[PDB]
């Protein structure tokens, strides 16, 4: 019993961070097989930050101005190119920690674990989604950057994150293993901002039914709605429209708790017009959306890695 | 920027999990050098939930009773033993992944990591803190018993909790490493309760000193407090006593933020007055009491 804000176990992760230095700027890399992954700002100082050319700083550097510490041992690199926003450093050893992975991008709502490095040194997990305005709500202080968010199915490490960078309202934008931004934003000191965040209706709905199967049930009432009914409240409280897959997606959620998915949107319905009146959910006084159905199924059956 | 409730790298303690059974129960086990820590009820029958004579099962146990597997390997018991409620198995190989790793018990309102395993492989990693009343608010199915709480200082693993069972509010109780329960619970399936659950002060001080570091003043005031006078409202609202060893322990907070310790005090007693009126602190509508000082200075800096 009991329901816990919960990261993947680190250890696959933490068997791949190195520290990359690239003359005055350390940040962290990712080493799989005979790569480093990690920003490619890394060869910017911070002139070059204010409007880089990348192909262009590129181009000036050779392989031995990129240091990479693994632990307390020096690689080589034997080799340098870019994809999109990462920087890939070939280097003369496989990493013998590599665990079966895969790069994946995910979508807006989806959540991931972040392992938090400074100098190629793991110091903290916690879980994350990315938001519907593709930022992430981190924690983070300067050296955090390359900084990776994972999911694990099976044995498989599914690498979906790396941090490049915070936003002026205190929140983080970052790409894929593959060096696409999630978001709008770009790898230059300039002046950028998060748009408009919403709150992710399925997201919220799972954490109801994680509520229910704790035990916490004050919030259920007898009505049912529809999506077009609920959809039209959504939109009023800034709530991502919900969909036919996300009523698909919590269905064995419904079937576990006797609650449909319009029965407990009329709950989420009522929260939304009337607020908590005093109590809490799961010891919180906001409406949690950080954790997926997958989430919820998973932590409330013990699944394990 | 931002504040979250950041656990340890779990990689040093998922080296240690293993599966412990005996007769049909299966639990976790801890494996450091040549020892495996369980709950010692993993050699309880269902016969033996109320009152347990565990003196009397061990005796009657050999060491090929016990079943110890690491990932797919068996691992050789070669010796056992009882201290307290944790049963100690002796096997024929060191682990080579152990850590370097300490056994500590710890005080209420102190934080850790707990990595939540089922049959010895992990499945999660979480953050939380000893309450008042010696319980842990964890995320724990059945199978999850042998799971272990952590804090990592350096490269230092600090053993602090093993879980040994569900209490009927949905609350759990453990031990530490030398097998000695936190709280008055005992390894019996007989009525225990949860002494009442306070809040602990000291941490939400610390959070409240966070919130100021990232930026946030909305709810100071111009007022002060003396300890007294805040304990005496405090605890209307269940609220732990602040004593002088916690004033104390805010002091670098304090400078670093310049709101003395009891300008603190005096804003969380409107705050406890006034609630938030729609307002947040760092992305909460209640005030967080499971970040301690330390961790405030550790995340913050
Ligand atoms: C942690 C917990 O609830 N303890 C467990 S796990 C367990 C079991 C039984 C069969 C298969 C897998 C796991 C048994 C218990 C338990 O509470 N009772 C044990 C007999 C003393």
């Amino acid at each position: 019993s009991g329901f816990r804000k919960m990261a993947f176990p680190s250890g696959k992760v933490e068997g791949c961070m190195v520290q990359v230095t690239c003359g005055t700027t350390t940040l962290n890399g990712l080493w799989l097989d005979d790569v480093v992954y990690c920003p490619r700002h890394v060869i910017c100082t911070s002139e070059d930050m204010l409007n880089p050319n990348y192909e262009d700083l590129l181009i000036r550097k050779s392989n031995h101005n990129f240091l990479v510490q693994a632990g307390n041992v020096q690689l080589r690199v034997i080799g340098h190119s870019m994809q999109n926003c990462v920087l890939k450093l070939k280097v003369d050893t496989a990493n013998p920690k590599t665990p079966k992975y895969k790069f994946v991008r995910i979508q807006p709502g989806q959540t991931f674990s972040v392992l938090a490095c400074y100098n190629g040194s793991p110091s903290g997990v916690y879980q994350c989604a990315m938001r519907p305005n593709f930022t992430i709500k981190g924690s983070f202080l300067n050296g955090s950057c390359g900084s990776v968010g994972f999911n694990i199915d099976y044995d498989c490490v599914s690498f979906c994150y790396m941090h490049h960078m915070e936003l002026p309202t205190g929140v983080h934008a970052g790409t894929d293993l593959e060096g696409n931004f999630y978001g709008p934003f770009v790898d230059r000191q300039t002046a950028q901002a998060a748009g408009t965040d919403t709150t992710i209706t399925v997201n919220v709905l799972a954490w109801l039914y994680a509520a229910v199967i704790n035990g916490d049930r004050w919030f259920l009432n007898r009505f049912t709605t529809t999506l077009n009914d609920f959809n039209l409240v959504a939109m009023k409280y800034n709530y991502e429209p919900l969909t036919q897959d996300h009523v698909d997606i919590l269905g064995p959620l419904s079937a576990q708790t006797g609650i449909a998915v319009l029965d407990m949107c009329a709950s989420l319905k009522e929260l939304l017009q009337n607020g908590m009146n005093g109590r809490t959910i799961l010891g919180s006084a906001l409406l949690e959306d950080e954790f997926t159905p997958f989430d919820v199924v998973r932590q409330c059956s013990g699944v394990t890695f």
